[PDB]
DNA sequence: TTTTTTTTTTTTTTTTTTTTTTTTTTTTTTTTTTTTTTTTTTTTTTTTTTTTTTTTTTTTTTTTTTTTTTTTTTTTTTTTTTTTTTTTTTTTTTTTTTTTTTTTTTTTTTTTTTTTTT
């Protein structure tokens, strides 16, 4: 589990995560919950 | 009139030093070889309407393992000190300006003499 990329919240507006095999979606920041630091995982995408 | 003392430059040739001819090592320089940029056109790739059957998200409910959690003791973090490097004031040296002072060299042309080589 390399860490891809960090991004800030800035203000309201919509996340994109990418895949290495042409994959593309969007998401709003609204979604993902935040919590303390070492934590597991929120599932962003469907891989393999 | 004969004979006696002292002084130096030469027979000097050898020791010491200097001068003058030499050729190993790191810094230049010309060559070939590999990275860059602009055109033709060319099959080839690629942008954009229409239809279509698809396959993943959103009604609703479930749990369990990652999110809660408190606390011991480490160990990375910070503090002081000192060394190494970077960077900028300071100083020194050198060059150019225009009137002055000083100098120094390379060749033709002919004819005669020295001065080495064969």
């Amino acid at each position: 589990k390399v860490v891809s990329l960090i991004v800030p919240r800035g203000d309201g507006a919509i996340l994109t995560a990418t895949q290495n095999g042409y994959g593309k979606r969007t998401a709003v920041a609204e979604y993902p919950t935040k919590s303390r630091a070492t934590k597991g995982v929120i599932s962003i995408k469907v891989t393999e």
